[PDB]
């Protein structure tokens, strides 16, 4: 099945910059969430999980249809906690009812990365809501208790190569694991609502110990109070991933550029953009606008 991008009727860059801005202003205002981490990280994860159900083999799942709004997908165990990002976006959608669900979930992620001082992420409009029976089944998002071979094979289904995988994983600088959500507990670093290459630096430079958490799952822990999932740690166990981790730990600009490309790609998988579609939009941050 082909999913052709269809611009919300009559809308242009300024309309979407207004949606961006409303997201960004609420991110600033609603600062208490998650012990003052704020909503940035969970909005990035919402964008990824709503895109990451895609299957390149038959074009099922993906960001286009905004199917997270249906109960089979919002109740996926893999999505536990993302309801907080959805609730955040509800007043945004009420103010701007013309935006599609897929466009809003993906734009939330872009806006969060940029407002957290991350790279610019070009973003295209035109996702169209599809019906409840197009919702992908549970089980397409990845397990955390696995090794590098698992990670590499998993991401082939999303058409991501080694560099794209290691770059995307750098988003684990953000937010934290929550025991009641995923069976893992703790942040990956100190700067968890500012977008930096800290994930790679901590992988290489902390002294990690393999411990069991209070849900009886293994995770890697440091004396600084940081953690890594087994799938994170696999990036320094596999020699191909290790090389790339070292590259990003040593070049913040390269990480930013490669993350931006991979994240846009993730958010666009499955979508056909007509030859005469608008060019991708690059939104200004609140700071750049003086707001
Ligand atoms: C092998 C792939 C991956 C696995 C197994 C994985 C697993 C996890 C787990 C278990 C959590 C903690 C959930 C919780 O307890 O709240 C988490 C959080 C998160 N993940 Fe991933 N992840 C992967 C890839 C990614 C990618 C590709 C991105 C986005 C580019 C991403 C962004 C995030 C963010 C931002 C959080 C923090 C959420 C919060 O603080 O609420 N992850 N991930």
């Amino acid at each position: 099945l082909v999913h052709v991008a269809s611009v919300e009727k009559g809308r242009s860059y300024e309309d979407f910059q207004k949606v961006y801005n409303a997201i960004a202003l609420k991110l600033r205002e609603d600062d208490e969430y998650d012990n003052y981490i704020g909503y940035g990280p969970v909005l990035v994860r919402l964008a990824w999980h709503t895109s990451g159900t895609w299957d390149k083999h038959d074009n099922t799942g993906g960001s286009y249809g905004g199917t997270y709004r249906f109960k089979k997908e919002f109740n996926d165990p893999s999505n536990a906690g993302l309801q907080n990002g959805f609730k955040f976006l509800e007043p945004i959608h009420k103010e701007f009812p013309w935006i599609s669900s897929g466009d809003l979930f993906s734009l939330g992620g872009v806006t969060a990365v940029q407002e957290m001082q991350g790279p610019k992420i070009p973003w295209r409009c035109g996702r169209v809501d599809t019906p409840e029976d197009t919702t992908p089944d549970n089980g397409r998002l990845p397990d955390a208790d696995k090794d590098a071979d698992y990670v590499r094979t998993f991401f082939q289904r999303l058409n991501m190569n080694d560099r794209e995988v290691v770059a995307l994983m750098g988003a684990h600088a953000l937010g934290k694991t929550h025991l009641k959500r995923s069976g893992y507990e703790g942040p990956w670093g100190a700067a968890n609502n500012v977008f930096t290459n800290e994930f790679y630096l901590n992988l290489l430079n902390e002294d990690w110990k393999l411990e069991k958490n209070d849900a009886n799952n293994e995770q890697w822990d440091s004396k600084s109070g940081y953690m890594m999932l087994p799938t994170d740690y696999s990036l320094i166990q596999d020699p191909k991933y290790l090389s790339i981790v070292k590259e990003y730990a040593n070049d913040q600009d390269k990480f930013f550029k490669d993350f931006s490309k991979a994240f846009e790609k993730l958010l666009e998988n499955g979508i056909t953009f007509p030859k005469d579609a608008p060019s991708p939009f690059i939104f200004k941050t609140l700071e750049e606008q003086g707001l």
